[PDB]
């Protein structure tokens, strides 16, 4: 990576759910892919 600030959570891992999930954990810079789903803390 030489510019891609953030990135998927393929390594950091996490729970890929709805951005407005009522049961999400302390997500990290990592994400899932779509702006509708975020990668929260496993």
């Amino acid at each position: 990576i030489m510019f891609f600030e953030m990135q998927a959570c393929w390594s950091h891992s996490g729970v890929c759910r709805d951005k407005s999930e009522r049961n999400c954990k302390p997500m990290a810079w990592t994400y899932c892919e779509n702006r509708n789903q975020k990668c929260c803390e496993y």
